[PDB]
C-alpha cells in the first residue's frame, strides 16, 4: 500500500524522453522513438528498421527524466515470440539523481549472429515486455509490439 504510493509517485514524475537504437561501433542513429515507451496500460508500436538484425552490434540509448530518486534504477526485459519467451535482458542504471535528466546507453557485447530469424517472420510477433524497478520496486511494466520495417 505504501509501496503502491510510492511507486505511483516514482511512475508520475518519470518519462522516457526518447530511445535510440545506435550502431555501437559508428554512433549512427539507426531508429529513434520519441513516444513515452514507459506507460502502462497501452501497447505501444516500434517500427524499427528491418537493416537492425545484421548490425554487428546495437546500443540502446535511453534518455529518462525523473523528480523521484532512485536509488537503483533497472530494467528488465523479456522478449516474446508468438506468446513464448525468445530472450531476456537486464539492464541497471543505478542512482538516480532526483530532478535528473539522464542520458543511458546500454550494450550487450558478443559476436555477431550470422543466422537470424527473417524480418518477414519477427514483424509483428514480437513484443518486449519491460519491467521498471527501484531496486525490487516495480514501478511500470510496459509492453511494446515490434515491426521490422
Ligand atoms: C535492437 C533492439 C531491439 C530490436 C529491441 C528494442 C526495444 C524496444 C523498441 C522497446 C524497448 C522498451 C522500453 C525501453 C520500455
Amino acid at each position: 500500500s505504501a509501496k503502491d504510493e510510492r511507486a505511483r509517485e516514482i511512475l508520475r514524475g518519470f518519462k522516457l524522453n526518447w530511445m535510440n537504437l545506435r550502431d555501437a561501433e559508428t554512433g549512427k542513429i539507426l531508429w529513434q522513438g520519441t513516444e513515452d515507451l514507459s506507460v502502462p496500460g497501452v501497447e505501444h508500436e516500434a517500427r524499427v528498421p528491418k537493416k537492425i538484425l545484421k548490425c554487428k552490434a546495437v546500443s540502446r540509448e535511453l534518455n529518462f527524466s525523473s523528480t523521484e530518486q532512485m536509488e537503483k534504477f533497472r530494467l528488465e526485459q523479456k522478449v516474446y515470440f508468438k506468446g513464448q519467451c525468445l530472450e531476456e535482458w537486464f539492464f541497471e542504471f543505478g542512482f538516480v539523481i532526483p530532478n535528473s535528466t539522464n542520458t543511458w546507453q546500454s550494450l550487450i557485447e558478443a559476436a555477431p549472429e550470422s543466422q537470424m530469424m527473417p524480418a518477414s517472420v519477427l514483424t509483428g510477433n514480437v513484443i518486449i515486455e519491460t519491467k521498471f524497478f527501484d531496486d525490487d520496486l516495480l514501478v511500470s511494466t510496459s509492453r511494446v509490439r515490434l515491426f521490422y520495417v
